[PDB]
């Protein structure tokens, strides 16, 4: 009668948002349970507690990015006086081992964090079966049913495939790459998402022959001027591109570790068809919300059956009152770990602690870890013009050259900076974009500045820090309208 | 009213060249005098100022060489097949650093020619109202008149009045061009210069020691300072605390030679002595305001400190004479600040701008082995100004993803913001000890210019996985008592 459900809250999904909400909730003394299960990849790769970010996302992605940056660091050191050979060899295996070992340490940590906070953790797949009731199936098949006063859906997504011959059977994806047991060799990454380019990037940085087949534009959604510059930088530094082509079939010329596959691709506007041979073929074309097979119908949760995303209120509530959702699965939000975490944390506070602070998904900063990092926050130049009108938007930009690059004598005028201003609003800074080293580190603070209503005037009154990249933003004086060169 | 120039600028450094260029842009006739008086050992350098030749630029570049050494070690675990120990070539480094400086020197000259600014490589001194004498290198003098003057003369490495220093010791001015590897070195003092150089020299593979009179980094937050101290000590750099040297003597000339430093305790009658190959003096700097005939024109300066008191518009007591840069009294001794002032000043005069240079919450970064960025009040200064009870301090440790594979330095990086509870917990102080601290600090500075509040900070989302994000989620205050050991195995 008065709440005798099994738990005050059940969380489907032990990833970024999941674990965040779990911990926050436990802190206010609620009986919480977290179900987390990892469904193997078509090739049978699986991993521990943590979510996408910990095992197959940010964490390992960044670390390999770093291995690539360090190779560059080995070359840069020659001119600064370190006596190193001109060509240093890299060991895939040694790397993966190290990365997987860190991951393992994180898996275990999350497990312990849960135990310590008195949160029950079942490594089982969940699916609702009826109001306030869920079924959990473990790895052996054994099932059990639990009731709970509320539910949080934090299930995340997974690498999408092409419906084409040979993919699930021969191709790998983000899920497999970070634990690959052999050097991928001549690789072909397919798609032009953040993931696509980031991986093509580190793969090239560690010495492999890489090619990237794109269907249309690079980084759809991101500022196109910037994207194109990332493209250009990648192309100038190894990575080869095949533009306007989608593959139609992949066939195994020979199994191995790695083997040899042949990819047959077709033009997206010609009847032209090509074919090439590669050791590995990574599919990085998009990801699919894990919202379909969890029996949402039995409980009444309305999801956009088209996209897979779960519409939700500004408080992360679904149509069904006692069921909430956060994370990648949300519809029209931001598909990033910190967001998932913020939502999870604040939601729990809103329920179990009287907080009334809603997660703010506006001008969420982001960074794409391509060989030349790109950081960003706010409107792209396109989306800015559209929203306020070409006439009311001023664009201040400038190239720049990292002091650290002068001795090695490389890449002058590749790094780029631009802010977007709203003339109708005291030249408010509505867009912040930076292409260059340590882009994430540079962007974080300017994000807190946009949350404060940074004005070009106030920016101009800030003094830069010399000599560091980030200062280029304190002295932007050339506008794009003007016409002046910044080259 | 028939003067030779609309403006004469003494000093072709950071603020000098900035005002020069800005003024020329509004079509005024401008002249810049820049002369470099050698170091007791006779080192000299081109156009540019302290920062270009013997400051920021070469300082950071070497800091970088030290970081790359660490990058070489870090690369092994990420799979790169590198030796355990790589040797460093001092000569090759300096040649490269000096080559960049050179290109910068030339650059600045061309920038002046192109903007139609007259450059005289001569030392200047006022001789009487609106008139100055310029003495070149050979001795030949000339006199010029101008409707207004800008004093942007900067400072120079200060010495100890003690036996053997000017004769056997090097300073920031010499180090960046040193023609030989300094070998076992002893750095005297604990200024940011002191620590930064001790830092890179150690990072490059040298035996380094640091003799300190009292506290490290006087002026900066002490909790932070101490942490840098501790980090340096734990990573090579040796320290001798509470000791000032009393005499330095050459046990044997050479490249480098061998010197013997004799030092006296600062609270005991104890005296010690050690032998070193080089001895760098980094105890402070002196304002170049004394030998420029300021009396002949009436310019009033603080005769004690050497600094020139000035208005909020950078004006001296003498209306047609202005001053910017390190020289100023109670300002901020940083290149970007000199530049801002110089630029804005020229606009105020020659363009009707009414925008004054804002010296409040100027961000800064001490490039020690573990960088330290900062902006606004220190914790100490915040407490004093608003009262212990009204100050809340949010802090946390953090561990760079980049350092996990090489498995090193867990919980060394540290972050802390100071808030004023009486003012919607405004963020009055921002301090971060970790990699790329300048890059991390720059943006939060623009935030403080906007009145960033802890609430607004909390509403900002972090970028993952990046160091700077630790600031978006500070929940532990110092008052509370909670421990902040953030990162063992997880969270
Ligand atoms: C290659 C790659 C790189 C990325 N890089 C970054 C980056 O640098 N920065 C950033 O912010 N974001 C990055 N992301 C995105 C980030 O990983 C996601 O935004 C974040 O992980 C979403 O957290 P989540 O909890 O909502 O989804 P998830 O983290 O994926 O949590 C989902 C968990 O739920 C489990 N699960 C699913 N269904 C069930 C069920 N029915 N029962 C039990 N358990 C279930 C899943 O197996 C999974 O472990 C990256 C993603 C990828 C793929
Ligand atoms: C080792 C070191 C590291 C530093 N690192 C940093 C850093 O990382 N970031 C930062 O912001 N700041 C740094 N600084 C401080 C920065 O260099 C100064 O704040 C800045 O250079 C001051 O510019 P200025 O024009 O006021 O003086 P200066 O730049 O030094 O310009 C002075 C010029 O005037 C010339 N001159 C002097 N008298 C005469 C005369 N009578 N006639 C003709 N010419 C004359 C001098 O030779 C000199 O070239 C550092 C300083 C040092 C010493």
């Amino acid at each position: 009668l008065p709440k005798s459900y099994d738990y005050d809250l059940i969380i489907i999904g032990g990833g970024s948002g999941g674990l965040a909400a779990a911990k926050e909730a436990a802190q206010y003394g609620k009986k919480v349970m977290v179900l987390d299960f990892v469904t193997p990849t078509p090739l049978g790769t699986r991993w521990g507690l943590g979510g996408t970010c910990v095992n197959v996302g940010c964490i390992p992605k960044k670390l390999m990015h770093q291995a690539a940056l360090l190779g560059q660091a080995l070359q840069d050191s020659r001119n600064y006086g370190w006596k190193v050979e001109e060509t240093v060899k890299h060991d895939w295996d040694r790397m993966i081992e190290a990365v997987q070992n860190h991951i393992g340490s994180l898996n275990w940590g999350y497990r312990v964090a849960l135990r310590e906070k008195k949160v029950v953790y079942e490594n089982a797949y969940g699916q609702f079966i009826g109001p306030h009731r869920i079924k959990a199936t473990n790895n052996k098949g054994k099932e059990k049913i639990y009731s709970a006063e509320r539910f949080l859906i934090a299930t995340g997504e997974r690498p999408r495939y092409l419906g084409i011959p040979g993919d699930k059977e021969y191709c790998i994806s983000s899920d497999d790459l970070f634990s690959l047991p052999y050097c991928p060799g001549k690789t072909l990454v397919v798609g032009a998402s953040y993931v696509a380019l980031e991986c093509a990037g580190f793969l090239a940085g560690i010495g492999l022959d890489v090619t990237v087949m794109v269907r249309s534009i690079l980084l759809r959604g991101f500022d196109q001027d910037m994207a194109n510059k990332i493209g250009e930088h990648m192309e100038e530094h190894g990575i080869k591109f095949i533009r306007q082509f989608v593959p139609i079939k992949v066939e195994q010329i020979e199994a191995g570790t790695p083997g040899r596959l042949r990819v047959v691709a077709q033009s997206t506007n010609s009847e032209e068809i090509i074919e090439g041979e590669y050791n590995t073929v990574m599919l990085a074309i998009g990801r699919d919300a894990c919202t379909r097979k969890i029996g949402l119908e039995t409980v009444g949760v309305k999801i956009n059956e088209k996209t897979g995303k779960i519409p939700v209120t500004d408080e992360e509530q679904t149509n069904v009152p006692y069921i909430y959702a956060i994370g990648d699965i949300l519809e029209d939000k931001v598909e990033l770990t910190p967001v998932a975490i913020q939502a999870g944390r604040l939601l729990a506070q809103r329920l179990y602690a009287g907080s009334t602070v809603k997660c703010d998904y506006e001008n969420v900063p982001t960074t794409v870890f391509t060989p030349l990092e790109y950081g960003a926050c706010g409107l792209s130049e396109e989306k800015a013009v559209e929203k306020f009108g070409e006439e009311n938007i001023e664009v201040y930009h400038s190239y720049f050259w990292p002091l650290e690059w002068t001795i090695p004598s490389r890449d002058n005028n590749k790094c780029y900076a631009k802010i977007i201003c709203n003339t109708k609003d005291n030249e408010r800074v509505v867009g912040f974009h930076v292409l260059g080293p340590n882009a994430g580190e540079v962007t974080q603070g300017f994000a807190a500045a946009l949350k404060c209503g940074l004005t070009k005037k106030q920016l101009d009154s800030t003094i830069g820090i010399h000599p560091v990249c980030a200062e280029v933003f304190t002295t932007l004086s050339v506008t794009k309208r003007s016409g002046a060169s910044i080259l």
